């Protein structure tokens, strides 16, 4: 983990304790320069806000791969501390897709859930388990290129009090598997059935998985057997997939080698999407 010194970095704007801003870093002693983004924790913060803050950055850092979020550095030694990340130009991948309607093509949307299970196969590889995979966790650059981010040492201390909870609210129960709600049982399989829902976010452009069900009311429909239904416009494999995340048995899951492996293959024989799931309909009667 690189410690960056404060006269390397400069803030332009505020995009979402503490801020996150737009900025600059120059790096390589002064002869690069690269925009950024940097996160602050203000004075005042807590020992466990700093080893939470500090241990988000440490696990970043340990990772080097196409579809996860690079860290450049942080500021620890001065105030306030920051931690600098890579930019990426489009934001959250769920308002991207909320504001981009019916935009994309489907071998576009398909790509990007490639790029998400790619950043994802890397991670179970190495032993994380993110529990909070969701379209809003992932972000996206100008180049539409999607990679994973939220990272929190709860994850991976062994029998961490708050490991399951958010890096401290709820983890929000519909994109979460069964067993990890009712059991606490968190596993690369569970990151599965959240992936799952990913790729029902990705191909509505971002719809609220479940709509208006309470969570009590998507613990019933999912207890009794019912799944998210097709998405529009949606290839008949791809929504397969998506209900294969979503066995009730997690050994029946896929692993992410396989998601990446059949995605690929799909995308790489395009006329396999031209198949459809049929969308199931409201009642309009016309001659
Ligand atoms: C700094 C940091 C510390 C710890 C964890 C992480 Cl993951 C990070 N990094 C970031 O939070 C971010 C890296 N890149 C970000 N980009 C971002 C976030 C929110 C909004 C925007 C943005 O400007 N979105 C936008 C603006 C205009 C048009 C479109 N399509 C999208 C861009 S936020």
């Amino acid at each position: 983990t690189t410690e960056i010194h404060p006269s390397c970095v400069t803030r332009q704007k505020v995009i979402g304790f503490g801020e996150v801003y737009k900025g600059m870093l120059k790096t390589s002693s002064g002869k690069k320069e690269v925009p950024v983004a940097i996160k602050t924790l203000k004075a005042g913060y807590t020992e466990k806000q700093r080893v939470d803050f500090l241990g988000e950055a440490g696990i970043m850092g340990q990772f080097s791969h196409h579809n996860i979020i690079r860290l450049e550095g942080v500021i620890s030694k001065y105030k306030p501390m920051m931690i600098i990340t890579e930019y990426m130009e489009n934001g959250a991948l769920d308002k991207f897709l909320r504001e981009k309607d019916g935009e994309f093509s489907v071998l576009q949307l398909v790509g990007m859930l490639r790029g998400i299970a790619a950043g994802m196969k890397y991670l179970a590889n190495m032993n994380y388990v993110h529990r909070d995979l969701a379209a809003r966790n992932i972000l996206v650059n100008s180049n539409l290129v999607c990679k994973v981010s939220d990272f929190g040492l709860s994850r991976v201390l062994e029998d961490d009090p708050e490991a399951t909870y958010t890096t401290g609210g709820k983890i929000p129960i519909r994109w979460t598997a069964p067993e990890a709600i009712s059991y606490r049982k968190f596993t690369s399989a569970s990151d599965v059935w959240s992936f799952g829902i990913v790729m029902w976010e990705v191909m509505t452009y971002g719809e609220r998985p479940y709509w208006e069900l309470s969570n009590h009311e998507v613990m019933k429909a999912i207890n009794d057997g019912f799944r998210l239904p097709t998405p529009m416009d949606c290839p008949s494999a791809i929504y397969q997939l998506m209900m294969q995340c979503w066995q009730q048995e997690r050994a029946r899951r896929p692993k992410f080698a396989d998601i990446v492996s059949i995605l690929d293959k799909l995308i790489r024989a395009p006329d396999s999407l031209k198949t459809l799931a049929d969308f199931d309909p409201v009642s309009i009667r016309l001659p």
